[PDB]
């Protein structure tokens, strides 16, 4: 007729629309799952049943949002945001820093023991304090850690003139010869003597005597000996008496103590300045790249495994933790809005599927 | 009857379902827009009409994906990913670096001009090369830039003993007195002379003469004068002749040149080492934090506006550009999948709405 002749097609199409919507529903459930994995790091699969009875749509969205915020932790969102920048996290220290350090170290000797004698002389002469020697030994220890951690070629050995510089050594004894003659064949005996000696011993060489008597022209040898060869100026003074003649005489020697001082300044100092400068520069570079910020105890600085806050580890490095909290909040808010609207849409799609005869 | 008595409710419900789905459609369009803004940085609003005729569903998704990939640039996705970590980008250099530098600089004098005299003396004595003086002036210039950029209190002034150290100056002339007596009232005249002089001038004080004749016991004054006061040992030798007596005589003076050398080593060197060490350490720290990696021309290092690759600018700093390309690709892939599935769902929802009598 008309109720079963062509009307059955009407109901069959309605039922075909009902089955189409049931398939669309599952597709919407699957994309809601992918949204949950992106933003929340898991698949919450929020159960729509709890909100299905609420007819007010904004009242329904509010209820869904409140349930999601009490169910998703900020940590989960932080992990989900990190997953979106998995490769970008972490930095790379440019290799030019190590290249410059190795250049400096190429002409430096890092074996601190080889400095003992040098540091000992400089400390005996008052030219370097004990703390300066302690610090250079710490910096040298650090350069060793770096050289051993990387593959740094360095130099080995050095000689310093001023470590073997010797002052002249003047002769402590000496001898002289004088020509004496008697005072006029009545050439009577004439007594020659050595009087008023100071600064040493002055005596005639053959007798060890200080008084002689002659009666003919003659030569006499006099031995004089300074009292010591200690540092400073030494002077002998005496009177040589020939008859009524008194001739004052004096001899001087200078024991200097400035050989090492003079050699240090003119031979070695310029080389010592350069080497200490290289040690200071390279050690400070290493300290600044591999030390915890503000670290002054160089023994604590680790090279092979840099510390968390070191420049070597933080250069161009966004860490999981330093991901700002506001970004996690806004990321959480984006996911909740998307998830809420998709859940609300599933509810409406189920409602129309249900309410469809 | 039955076709218009209760059947009209059937068609009205079908039409009410049709209007519900038309409202759901717009809600789906709005969330698809929010998905496009998150991942693509704009609202593409892809037009479904082009794919509406394709019945194969996977063939439809493929066509949509291919259209989206030829429409979204990787740069747009990069900007969208950056927007998700807007606050996390950028680092903060810990303040401990500046704190350590300022501590070092607190006992350093950064005015390089105040070093001129010191550097000039050290260079005259061969104790420092000309390049060492040029480098310390560069490092001092850099410490000035840092002190002026930050607010670093420093020290001003210093005195060095060895810059005014003077050697003793011995007397170039001197006089002596001898007691002469004639050789025996037949006390005949006796001639006293000065012979075989070298090293200076030796003459009797009153006559400027070298020969005298006496006839009675007497005192004579002799003036001797070294030839110069130049550096080194000077010795005068002569023979004093009294009758047939010949008494050799000698005098010596020592002009030393080691006053500044001795003072540098024992007074000032230890202070100079410490100050040069502080200059080297702090300058190297500054160089390593504010220089482009591997920069050795210290004049080019800018403090107030660090350079892009400086440690000061790259510490804990993920830049927009260093966002890895793979992350942008995977982010683009997530958005395209979500957008594709939402577009495909809109097509199916419109299809069932259309095919619904
Ligand atoms: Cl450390
Ligand atoms: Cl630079």
């Amino acid at each position: 007729t008309a109720y079963n002749e062509e009307v059955e097609n009407y109901r069959s199409k309605v039922e075909n629309a009902r089955t189409e919507l049931s398939d669309l529903l599952e597709e919407v459930k699957a994309t809601r799952s992918k949204v949950s994995n992106q933003y929340f790091n898991s698949d919450l699969a929020l159960d729509i049943n709890s909100y299905f009875a609420t007819t007010n749509q904004e009242e329904r969205k509010l209820a869904i949002k409140i349930d999601l915020l009490n169910q998703v932790t900020d940590d989960s969102v932080k992990s989900a945001l990190a997953n979106q920048i998995q490769e970008s996290l972490g930095g790379t220290l440019p290799s030019e820093y190590e290249t410059e350090i190795a250049s400096l170290m190429g002409s430096v000797d890092v074996a601190a023991s080889d400095y003992a004698t040098l540091f000992s002389k400089l400390e005996e002469m008052g030219a370097m304090t004990s703390d300066e020697v302690s610090d250079y030994q710490s910096k040298l220890a650090l350069l060793g850690k770096y050289k051993s951690a990387k593959g740094v070629t360095t130099v080995s050995g050095a000689t310093y003139s001023f470590l073997t510089a010797e002052d002249a050594k003047p002769e402590q004894s000496n001898v002289i010869s004088v020509d004496v003659a008697p005072t006029s064949t009545k050439e009577d005996p004439t007594t020659v003597t050595i009087s008023n000696v100071s600064g040493g011993t002055v005596v005639f060489a053959d007798d060890n005597s200080v008084s002689k008597t002659i009666s003919k022209a003659q030569s006499l040898k006099i031995s004089y000996t300074f009292d010591s060869l200690s540092v400073g100026t030494h002077t002998i003074t005496l009177d040589l008496n020939i008859g009524d003649n008194r001739i004052p005489m004096t001899y001087t020697i200078y024991v200097t103590d400035t050989a090492d001082d003079v050699s240090l300044v003119k031979d070695d100092l310029k080389t010592i300045f350069a080497q200490l400068s290289k040690i200071d520069t390279a050690s400070a570079m290493i300290q600044t790249l591999y030390g915890e910020p503000g670290q002054t105890d160089l023994s604590q600085i680790d090279i092979t495994n840099p510390s968390a806050n070191s420049v070597a580890n933080m250069y161009g490095n966004l860490t999981f933790d330093n991901i700002d909290g506001l970004d996690v909040t806004n990321f959480k808010e984006s996911g909740v809005t998307l998830y809420t609207e998709l859940t609300n849409e599933i509810i409406e799609l189920q409602s129309t599927i249900d309410s469809l005869p």
